């Protein structure tokens, strides 16, 4: 009950500023994570024994995959923990504890592969789930762990702040299918010009947790720019291999997951940063002022790539 975690000191300053890296000590990311939910939401939130056993078999059900991986997880959780502690007022208790949970599994058994991949392969997964294939799945595999003997880490909750906490969870990992982002972030754009945005509205605060789960999930962009780099070969060896898979089916991929195409990435990040990221941070700095260091940390990185095609590096 008294044992906290404590980090050595430069770990315990930077895990505080949004453009953390986890470094490459895997053994490490799981007293990150505890060390993040004790902060973020009391050293009480959680049994101890169920929640290092829930963390256990959540890194378990990750595979060995160059992105959608167990590192990626605990990232997308950090960026969720410095999320929540700029914006200590803005959640309740509930909030705090299911969406730090949602960020560790939001990807949970993760192939490596698109929705789309898996629809023109025909994968059994696409059959059951037709829209949001892999996050229904991912979703799906964290019911199943929370029901393992010894990891319902949320037993303590009433049966009513139980079935909440799970509908936060589920809405936040359907909200990182990427194809719902850009009306969710258009509506919330429409909604904050014309002052009609109201954090007291349930179907407003869905939206904004929906907002936070894209920022999180796309957090790469937001760090130092030897890290957004280094990621980015991570990102396109997973593109690359599906592309690979996509011309075994006799179909040609997007340029985006054709290795033949490599010349055109600073192009294509880009029209990414343009169409996606700086549209996200932007919408999600005007409804949470204190994210701004994410929207100003993305603008940095958009200027390197507008420099690699400059050929300046
Ligand atoms: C996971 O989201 C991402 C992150 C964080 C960083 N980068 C990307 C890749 S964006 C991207 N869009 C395009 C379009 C054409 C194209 N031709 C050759 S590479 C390439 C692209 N890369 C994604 C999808
Ligand atoms: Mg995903
Ligand atoms: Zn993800």
């Amino acid at each position: 009950g008294l044992m906290q975690f404590t980090l050595p000191v430069r770990l315990c300053k930077e895990i505080e500023l949004f453009h953390f890296d986890i470094g490459p000590f895997e053994n490490m990311w799981p007293g990150i994570f505890v060390y993040m939910v004790h902060r973020s939401c009391g050293t009480s939130c959680f049994e101890l024994e169920k929640l290092c056993r829930f963390i256990m078999s959540v890194k378990k059900n990750y595979r060995r995959v160059p992105y959608h991986n167990w590192k990626h997880a605990v990232t997308v959780a950090h960026c969720m923990y410095a999320i929540l502690q700029n914006n200590h007022t803005l959640f309740t208790d509930l909030e705090r504890k299911g969406l730090l949970i949602a960020c560790l599994c939001h990807d949970l058994d993760h192939r490596g592969f698109s929705n789309s991949y898996l629809q023109k392969f025909d994968h059994p997964l696409a059959a059951l789930y037709s829209t949001s294939t892999m996050e229904q799945h991912h979703f799906s595999q964290t019911v199943s762990i929370l029901q393992l003997e010894g990891h319902n880490i949320f037993s303590t909750l009433s049966s009513s702040e139980y079935e909440q906490v799970l509908e936060i969870i589920r809405k936040a990992i359907i909200a990182t299918d990427l194809a719902l982002y850009f009306g969710n972030r258009k509506q919330l754009e429409e909604m904050y010009q014309t002052g009609s945005l109201n954090l007291n509205n349930q179907s407003h605060r869905d939206r904004v947790i929906g907002l936070m789960m894209t920022a999180c999930d796309l957090c790469s962009v937001t760090k130092l720019w030897p890290v957004t780099k280094l990621t980015a070969n991570d990102i396109y060896a997973e593109f690359w291999a599906e592309g690979d898979e996509m011309k075994k089916l006799g179909i040609q991929p997007i340029p985006m997951m054709d290795r033949d195409k490599k010349d055109e990435v600073p192009q294509g990040q880009l029209g990414f940063y343009n169409a996606v990221a700086i549209p996200c941070y932007t919408t999600l700095t005007q409804i949470l002022p204190p994210t701004e260091p994410l929207l100003k940390a993305c603008r940095d990185n958009l200027s390197q790539w507008e420099k690699v095609i400059r050929g300046e590096e």
